């Protein structure tokens, strides 16, 4: 039917190791977001998609009202207690944003009002609640709050005795922040007034002028983020300096006025280490000995004095702790499993906490106060809903403090598998996959293949409640656990980056190629979706295996991966290098020209596809899709459907914010459905 856009083709040469690459959507790229040549092309490409799926409305109104329908109008937290109070947060219909509220702990009935981000975000165009803490004197509540969408917080103290505001305001912050022990100090993370890093720790006095705030702390590399954390103990705030691959955490005493920085363990090159203080001792998270880390106890900072309580295992990937009154407890991931441990500090006695689930993620939850026998821990499952469970560690008494409420849900109607694929080159690749088992009939079903496969992050295996809407219409959910990802520990990730990045792609295929051979899907109606480095996924396998997918959803894809990654001027490229590789060294030009999407586009028939980007707060910058989409239409040789869809709205953090989302779901998920009929 309908001619798409064609964008207009300006040949721009990039000349690197002697190789001549011609962009011909260079100017696509206008960093002012200016040229209004620029914004005609994004805005034509949106006319055309609003166009060619105008036939879907009535599929994305019933899928909208459907994923709605299933929550809550009413949100309550469970309550926590941290120093003496009681805390609650609370989502009322009617209300764009919560409301935060206490009481003292020997206290059931009245609640004081914290803060209401309703009353917060009147006469503001955006509002984002970026943190919140009283201080331990529970005198003063203070507050990292962004009005500007662009993510740099503002901090601001008020009184609890009166309800009255402090009259300063910290500036460009991170909203990472802590209180001295005297209620009346706290440290706070500046950032870069121009790359808007976070890079300068500051002291300030509750109540005076910035401008007599100290600088405590200024990161020279741009690479080490900069984070305050407060130790269990309180006796340290923790200035946390870390890159990708390297830490380094500097010690302040939260006791004493006119406190300075305190080396731990210098930085040392592919050395991540984390610590907390209690009971008199440092424990260290560290990868000094073995990449899937031990867990040490020190009296001192010195590396040499570091007393390994968990040694580190090739088949145990430890990712965290909780210290506690008589239990350590640990997480850790084993065959693809996420798992919880608990060691008694005297008896040295181990527990697991044990499941009845093939497709489930457990985790250590919000535990603010050690000294207790009671864990809270959070459990999700492709068949159960996310859950808050309270363990007595002493007694293994394991309480349900809330259950994630879905409307319209029958659990036992879906079915879920681990499935592991021996991908090519012989490596074992988990699979979690989900389906409803009435309309289950084996080579007849839908595939959803969703993957991701970057940066050590786990597409780990949980409830969604908008996944219900493939379920019931005859898809089979996957994820695909492909190299790149953390499921099978730091060996994983390392197998899936820089010139291993390519068997991030190849796992993916081999998975999708398997579920197919052995009968979970139709052939024919093969789906896959992936977003920003999911997106740099989803075009590396479009490009090498163009017959697999019917159709795919890639949004705000990562795909100019060689140009992006040659140009420090884009944010975010100096910090990826230790992701993809340095392409101004030939290897890794070479290495990450093979797969980079924007490059490998050639003259074939691609699969059906929904491309989507943001003009405006972006990891990948909206040209990369806008350039992706004009080559494709240049070169494809098949008549199927690609669209572009750019997100022009300014950003909301309000529950209409949360309705934009479910919107965004049913437009792609309606792509997909009109697809498989
Ligand atoms: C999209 C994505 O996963 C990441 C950014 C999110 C980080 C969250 N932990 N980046 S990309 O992979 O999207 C990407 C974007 C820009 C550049 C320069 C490289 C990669
Ligand atoms: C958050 C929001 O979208 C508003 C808030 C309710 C009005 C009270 N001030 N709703 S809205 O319908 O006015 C609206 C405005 C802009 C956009 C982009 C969408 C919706």
């Amino acid at each position: 039917h309908m001619t798409p856009p064609k964008a207009e083709k300006r040949p721009y040469p990039i000349t690197t190791h002697g190789d001549t690459r011609v962009d011909d959507y260079y100017w696509l790229r206008d960093d002012e977001r200016t040229d209004p040549q620029v914004l005609d092309y994004l805005q034509a490409e949106n006319a055309f998609t609003d166009a060619a799926l105008k036939p879907q409305q009535a599929l994305r109104e019933t899928l909208y009202e459907e994923m709605v329908a299933r929550e809550n109008l009413y949100f309550q937290s469970v309550p926590y207690v941290r120093h003496g109070y009681r805390y609650q947060t609370r989502f009322e219909p009617g209300n764009e944003y919560a409301i935060y509220v206490r009481q003292p702990q020997a206290e059931s009935e009245h609640w004081d009002t914290l803060i209401d981000g309703n009353q917060r975000a009147e006469q503001r165009e955006f509002y984002t609640l970026g943190g919140l803490e009283v201080s331990p004197d529970n005198q003063k509540l203070a507050v990292a709050e962004d009005f500007l969408s662009r993510r740099q917080y503002d901090i601001r103290f008020k009184n609890l005795s009166d309800d009255s505001w402090t009259d300063e305001v910290l500036e460009n912050t991170s909203g990472s922040f802590e209180w001295a022990n005297d209620s009346a100090t706290v440290y706070y993370v500046r950032k870069h007034a121009k790359t808007l890093l976070p890079y300068q720790v500051y002291r300030h006095v509750v109540g005076t002028d910035p401008q007599l705030d100290e600088l405590i702390y200024e990161e020279q590399d741009d690479t080490f983020y900069v984070g305050l954390e407060k130790t269990t103990s309180d006796r340290f705030i923790l200035i946390h300096l870390s890159s990708t691959t390297t830490s380094e955490i500097l010690l302040l005493d939260a006791d004493r006025a006119d406190s300075t920085p305190q080396m731990f363990v210098p930085r040392r090159k592919d050395h991540e280490y984390g610590i907390d203080h209690y009971h008199q001792h440092f424990y260290i998270r560290s990868n000094k000995d073995g990449k899937n880390f031990g867990l040490y106890q020190s009296e001192q900072a010195d590396e040499a004095q570091w007393q390994t309580l968990i040694a580190p295992r090739i088949e145990v990937m430890l990712e965290g702790f909780s210290l506690f009154r008589d239990w350590l407890v640990v997480e850790e991931r084993s065959e693809g499993l996420t798992q919880l441990r608990q060691i008694h500090w005297q008896s040295g006695e181990v527990k697991r906490i044990a499941f009845d689930d093939p497709t489930y993620t457990t985790w250590l939850a919000y535990n603010p106060e050690p000294e207790t026998e009671l864990l809270r821990y959070g459990y999700s499952s492709m068949t159960t809903p996310t859950t808050l469970y309270e363990l007595n560690l002493d007694s293994d008494e394991r309480v349900m403090l809330k259950q994630q409420e879905v409307k319209n849900f029958t659990p036992e109607n879906y079915r879920s598998e681990r499935v592991w694929v021996k991908a090519r080159d012989g490596v074992e690749v988990p699979v979690s996959l989900v389906y409803r088992h009435d309309s289950f009939a084996r080579g007849t079903n839908p595939l959803m293949v969703y993957g991701y496969g970057s940066y050590g992050s786990s597409m780990d295996p949980a409830f969604s409640a908008s996944r219900l809407s493939l379920l019931d219409r005859g898809f089979v959910f996957v994820l695909a656990h492909i190299r790149g990802g953390g499921e099978l520990g730091q060996l994983w990730y390392e197998d899936g980056k820089l010139f291993k990045k390519q068997n991030t792609f190849n796992d993916f295929i081999d998975v999708t190629e398997a579920l197919i051979a052995q009968g979970y899907g139709d052939a024919k109606r093969v789906f896959a979706m992936g977003g920003s480095a999911g997106g740099l996924l989803m075009g590396a396998v479009i490009n090498q295996a163009p017959e697999l997918f019917n159709g795919i959803v890639a949004q705000v894809p990562f795909v100019d991966v060689v140009t992006t990654m040659l140009d420090e001027s884009i944010p975010l490229t100096t910090g990826e290098y230790d992701e993809w590789g340095n392409p101004n060294q030939q290897a890794y030009y070479d290495y990450i020209l093979q797969y980079s999407p924007y490059d490998q586009v050639k003259a074939q028939d691609y699969p059906h596809m929904l491309v989507t980007t943001g003009l405006h707060d972006s990891q990948v910058q909206y040209w990369e899709p806008a350039k992706w989409v004009a080559k494709l239409r240049e070169l494809k040789t098949d008549d199927r459907q690609l669209l572009l869809y750019t997100d022009m709205d300014s950003g909301h953090g309000g529950k209409s914010g949360r309705f934009k989302a479910y919107e965004d779901i049913a437009l792609e998920y309606a792509f997909i459905l009109a697809l498989a009929e």
